[PDB]
């Protein structure tokens, strides 16, 4: 899975393990071993989320399966909880979009997935 | 909705106001009130277009619905005519990405739109 | 087509000539004029791939039509291959997401592309 974060929080806001505690997290939620996981995290960004300019953030999760009604509410109270509690940002303040690819739209080590 | 601009376009050309302006003409173009509108402006990119590095700018614009071939069509001349005035980049060095999100794909406040 | 790479790979790596590079050679593994062609590289990004920070990459191309199965096993190689060559990124430290586009969902120059 490849998990992206853009947010108008300071880098200095981003603690230290930050990286580390995405991935082994979305390692748990998602059944995919840590290895698999890609994570990005971009802070000092130019945003507004309904015309104020306080903390938030877009991200999106992509995956290849492990996507769905009930596994996409679950991921985004993981990850709304993370970014409260890590970076302080309102959970209403953030969007995730969530991406189902299939095998075959996936580059990897010279080849796809298919 | 969600719209995010990358250009080439320094920091100091990007206007104070354009991220309200933006967030205002989308809420009108989409019919969405300004709460739900996201904006997001990366400048300063390493970014050809045509192999030309003149201004330029790859843009996306996520929503719920409110996407189709008329409406699309309509959303690339508000933000064609924003992005030559504000900006000064060509309308012809512009792409600009629709997607239109399922409600179970969109993550928000610890929970999805589902 | 839009070819976007991500990479914690610093700005001083990024060879001079790596944004032609892309285009010459993502116009002729796709057949489309190199007019028609963006890429947008994003160096000294704070990334993890598998929970180690050595380098690695994200990227995405969009394109409409020109995907599927074997184009991109070949679009992997090519890309990997220059993303090993020219940033020192092992390919197996490498995310490439493919995206067929409906014409109807690009927006430029004033309008779509249906
Ligand atoms: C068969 N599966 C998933 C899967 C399901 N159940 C499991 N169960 C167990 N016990 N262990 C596993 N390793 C496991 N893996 C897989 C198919 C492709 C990829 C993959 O390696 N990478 C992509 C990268 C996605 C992207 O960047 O867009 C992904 O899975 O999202 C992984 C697992």
């Amino acid at each position: 899975p490849m998990f992206i974060v853009n947010t108008n929080v300071p880098r200095a806001s981003v603690p230290d393990g930050f990286l580390s505690e995405l991935t082994q997290q979305l390692a748990q939620a998602t059944g995919k071993p840590p290895q698999y996981i890609a994570v990005h995290v971009v802070p000092d960004q130019l945003m507004a989320f309904g015309g104020s300019s306080e903390p938030c953030a877009l991200c999106s999760l992509h995956s290849i399966g492990k996507i769905g009604g009930a596994q996409n509410r679950s991921y985004s109270k993981l990850l709304c909880g993370l970014l409260a509690e890590r970076l302080r940002i309102s959970p209403d303040r953030v969007y995730i979009n969530y991406y189902d690819m299939n095998a075959a739209n996936v580059g990897w080590n010279n080849s796809t997935f298919a």
